[PDB]
């Protein structure tokens, strides 16, 4: 309620993956809580890598955009409007959990933040009318776009996620990884 | 590219008005709200953005004037609509109890950069809006005990408010 807080579990199945879930203010008015502080959450990035980089990807209904990643990105992921199906997929060759996920069905109702290590592919289907996506990218030196990302198909058989859908609607890269 | 515009205010020193740009397709828009490289020569030497809220309220909510001796905040709204209203506190400033509003949605996406001293404020004219801030200073959060609260509707500021009668909290009744 009064005093910040957070909740950080590591994921049972995708070693490094952490589930981060805030405390809240709530009265009739709405809702406060806080997302970050380097106090709290700074130590879950190896040393001298800061979150320096904040991001909101804003999507309709049935949207997919994934599976993303790189070997330089760490990302604290959460929804703060509506609802994402979160999906975090192991992308490390070296992993025994190779090419596996985990899925997180986050909400301002379920406030959970997920922190990916890099080399891992980050993907999230709207389940709600609207959603606001908000992220937190930790990396040293330049930002690495698209052109310098992978991706994998949202629907990669040897991967083979659960989606509520098979006809989301994707940008034209998530459409060439088919 | 990633591109912020960086513009002062024409009416308060020392206000920043930063304007993203957003990559727009069939799927919704993807924006960058910060980063240390583009936005930390806003803040002083050694001192960071560390700390990030976001502020979830219903139609017709007020919050403010709120402030504190310490804290650089920037503030926009990444959901919904809000009237965020800035108000000069500094008492050394010429323009102390000047305010500046900035109509703030996903459609006119700008954040605020706000000094210490000032005076921060929200009414939501939309159903539902999120009020996203980050928080720059040194040393331990200052929470409401900490902080300077000035009067919504006080007469000497007199903001253009879109309503007479805002849900407000027990700590902006008060201020009143
Ligand atoms: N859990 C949590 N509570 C908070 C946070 N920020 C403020 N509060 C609490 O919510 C109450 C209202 O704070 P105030 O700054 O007066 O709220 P405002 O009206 O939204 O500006 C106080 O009890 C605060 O301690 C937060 O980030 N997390
Ligand atoms: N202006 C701007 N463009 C961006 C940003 N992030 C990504 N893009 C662009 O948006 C397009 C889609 O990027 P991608 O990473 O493929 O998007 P995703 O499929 O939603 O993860 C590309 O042309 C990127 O260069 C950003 O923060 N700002
Ligand atoms: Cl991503
Ligand atoms: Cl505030």
């Amino acid at each position: 309620h009064m005093e910040i807080k957070f909740n950080i579990e590591e994921s049972k199945i995708l070693n490094g993956v952490y589930i981060i879930t805030p405390n809240k203010f709530s009265d009739l008015r709405g809702d406060i809580w806080t997302a970050f502080t380097d106090e709290y959450l700074s130590n879950l990035v190896p040393n001298g890598i800061k979150f320096k980089h904040d991001k909101f990807i804003n999507s309709h209904f049935n949207v997919l955009r994934g599976i993303h990643g790189d070997v330089k990105t760490y990302k604290l992921v959460t929804c703060v409007y509506g609802e994402v199906h979160q999906v975090v997929v192991d992308c490390r060759k070296d992993s025994p959990t190779y090419l596996k996920w985990e899925k997180f069905i986050i909400s301002p109702r379920n406030q959970q933040l997920i922190l990916l290590p890099p080399n891992m592919g980050n993907s999230h289907y709207v389940s709600s009318k609207e959603a606001v996506y908000y992220y937190k990218l930790a990396y040293e030196g330049e930002y690495l776009d698209a052109p310098d990302q992978f991706t994998y198909a949202w629907n990669d058989e040897r991967i083979a996620i659960d989606w509520p859908t098979n006809s989301p609607i994707l940008s034209e890269r998530d459409i060439l990884a088919m």
